[PDB]
């Protein structure tokens, strides 16, 4: 089983982060910040990996840096997780709706970071979340991972909608390209 | 008198509702959402029906969850008090003014689900409750109930005027449409 | 084998419907539409299911009572086919060309119905059925089968190929969501 | 396995093809043309096929008819490879990126050659090589090979990372569609 | 040392400010508003001046009273502490990025105020921080100062970002006009 | 002195680079790319860079694989030299002209990369050299050496001076940001 690990402590935040590429679907997800949690749950059960977050930092300014640092060390355990990267796939691509949204994912898993992103979200918060914060948490994952990523949307109305539907394709395009490649 | 009941339980909500057609007008709603009880209070004052409604949920995340599941069950609940339908007007229409606002509403019970929605709202939030939530309302209400509903805007300006209103005129045509029809 | 059925008499038309979601690609379909059953055939063809209609209607008015029913029926034998929907892939994704023509489809089987048409059909008659028939055909099977469905078309010039890759690709995606997920 | 082989000479140059469609990713590529060399390596390496070309021309002139005999080759070698066609996939389907570059791709070994090309490519040379002998190329193909083919960008900016993404595609929808379909 | 002090009580807010233009970057900064403070402390660390700012006021109306009220506070301890201004600097310059943002800034100490703005900050709130008070915060700063300021935006998206970094420009660029020109 | 080493081989080039940033500006630069070198040596004249490059690779094809490989490798010594970051300026800023061209440059040492580039190059090649290598060398640069970058056109028309005129801006402006600040 591949299982990487990472742990980061700043003068903002305290964060710590567990990842099984091998898993069966199991989440426990506490941040400071509820929305997060559950779009992260969602990782676990479409893309059936195992998925621990643990996080505190500085609220009371406001989400972003919290936002930020659980982001970044994300990136870092998906890198010590997949090594080698001998006999995988490497390439993953898929398109999933929720009612009336639907979004198209693909990505590959190059060692080159760039991020394409094309979602037009039309409210400015969604609970207590900003919706500036979707477009930094997966520029910051690219950084530290060094993963190619493409995002675009074909329809949806509802913000909800819109952001679950992403993590959705994301989870299922994800597990694609880390699986092994039993040859032609 | 015809009675119509539900409840639900899933891991995100729980919901019990309790439906009169034939009522004096006694409200008792008592969800998480304090704006939709007040919509809700409507419903009873001006279409003299008895509704009842108890739920809990995780209004942490947003007030997304249980605002669906509230509408759903009373789609359920209406259905199973309406039973054969003979004998019934079938069809109701209404247009009803608040200060500057005025909206139009025609409905048919038919068992096939439809919904056409015109509406212009101009803000974002009216105390804490989302404006998006309104479409989201009457689209999972027609989907279990399988009625044809037409909602359409001819003037207003005041959020809080324009929502209070379609649910006055929607009561009123729901009213015409359960009476019975003493014939010609 | 998972098999439903269903049977519906009206003043208007008598159906009977039968499919197997394991089946072989075994074809038997009369109804009075001709140009229809060619459809339905691709949809044996292609996706490797066992389908069987049987009706007669009321063909002297039009085609349209005889096309309503027939789509009702289907999506209630679906529903009662697929039961509890423990271990599916549930998602299904797939693009299919015929010459100039290519259309794009994505579904899920979600228990909330919703349809997505984007198509442009550029003759009302094919041979003698009316072309308008092909979108009211969907929106009656997500309606009793409760799936969310999107139609998208990429390009085309001539109707019979636009809609004959339509049934194609509808036919495969449908065959990746009803099949088991062995586990990662 | 499945092996075919072509042998051409004429006036202007000498062609000799040999491709396996169950191979192991073997290349051996000698062209007049070295940047053609290093885009039919994608070809072996992502689709899984062994490649073998051998050619020499009048490329004092310029390098179009060494261009068009070798697509020309390799197209009749494709269909002397696939023989009877019983029991494969017979469709295939595939979007992939290069950094900032990301094209789709889709397919049909149907009988009926068409070829749909929707590439926007910004210079006039990449090397030594014209950019106007990449849709040249696709052409001969399918005309030999009896195939419906549809090319279409999504974004992309630099000219070489446009046309290497093109040729990954391609041999991954071309892979999915030469192999045997267990049944359901 | 250049040292500056200021005390100020009206019927809105009670407030205490201190400066020392020649400092190692010390910062204590309580004021009622947080997103402020976090804002004060990037003058402490990228100009190198020592602060210190204390108050409370009427922050159940809104923030805006506590906003204007410090800013008049520092702009009257920096003239105090600059005194004759001889042998000075007297211009400062500088241009400052954070990821995709980029501000310019330019200053003159003359003893004539004015400010020229230019900024296009795209949401309403940060986190409880209006953004309107931003400009406010500065035009009440170079009345009481005296200065001329010039503050011109190049590129930037997230609101965050481009706040925190005119705010670090600023304080590069006062370092250069408060420090001693040794001569030609 | 700070001094960083790197040394790559892969089956497309051999690369080793030397880089120190206390230097007297010595230049010795050999990739296969003459344009290339000249501009290298302007790295070392105007940032009093010591620079030393070595290169062979497979420019039968084209300049982009070798392009590419001595961009990645200059980044990684660049950090390696760096170390701690302890003490430094960290920021940089400059405009620098070359007759009727003017380019201005603004970076941060951060450890977070981000190009913004916004050059209008009037014609596809200047010598043997192809101008859309100019945005791609950057690109690699910030990629492993972990930098903010921002470079903007004022005006210029010939080619040649346009690029020699962004490769004096950037060395003076990296000069200013690895240098000791004597403190205030
Ligand atoms: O079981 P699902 O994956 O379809 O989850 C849907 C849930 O009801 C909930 O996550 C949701 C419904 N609408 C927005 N979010
Ligand atoms: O008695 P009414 O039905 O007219 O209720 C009006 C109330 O004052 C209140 O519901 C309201 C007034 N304006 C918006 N809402
Ligand atoms: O064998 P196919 O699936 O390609 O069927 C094509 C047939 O010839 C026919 O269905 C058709 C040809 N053009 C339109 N329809
Ligand atoms: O290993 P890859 O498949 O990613 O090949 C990339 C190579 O470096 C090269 O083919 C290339 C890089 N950029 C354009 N071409
Ligand atoms: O050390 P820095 O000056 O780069 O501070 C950056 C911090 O992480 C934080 O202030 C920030 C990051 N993004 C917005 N704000
Ligand atoms: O001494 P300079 O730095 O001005 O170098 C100018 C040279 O003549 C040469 O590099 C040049 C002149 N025009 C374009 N390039
Ligand atoms: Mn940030
Ligand atoms: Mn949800
Ligand atoms: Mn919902
Ligand atoms: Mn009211
Ligand atoms: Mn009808
Ligand atoms: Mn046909
Ligand atoms: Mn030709
Ligand atoms: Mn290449
Ligand atoms: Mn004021
Ligand atoms: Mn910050
Ligand atoms: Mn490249
Ligand atoms: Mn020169």
């Amino acid at each position: 089983a591949r299982i990487g690990e990472m742990k980061r402590v700043t003068k903002e935040t305290n964060v710590s982060v567990k990842i099984n590429l091998d898993g069966t679907g199991v989440a426990d997800n506490s941040s400071g910040i509820p929305f997060l949690d559950h779009m992260l749950d969602q990782l676990a059960s479409h893309g059936l990996f195992d998925v621990h977050v643990k996080a505190t930092g500085d609220t009371h300014i406001d989400d972003h840096h919290t936002n930020e640092d659980v982001a970044l060390a994300i990136g870092t355990a998906l890198l010590q997780a997949l090594g080698d990267r001998k006999g995988i796939n490497r390439f993953g691509n898929f398109s999933a709706p929720l009612d009336e949204a639907l979004v198209h994912v693909s990505l590959d898993l190059s060692g080159r970071p760039h991020l394409g992103y094309d979602l037009n979200i039309p409210t400015q918060r969604v609970g207590k979340y900003d919706t500036q914060l979707v477009e930094h948490f997966f520029q910051s994952l690219v950084n530290t991972s060094g993963m190619t990523l493409h995002i675009r949307q074909f329809s949806g109305t509802n913000s909800h909608h819109i952001i679950e539907a992403t993590f959705k394709a994301f989870a299922r395009a994800l597990r694609q390209a880390t699986e092994y490649d039993t040859r032609r």
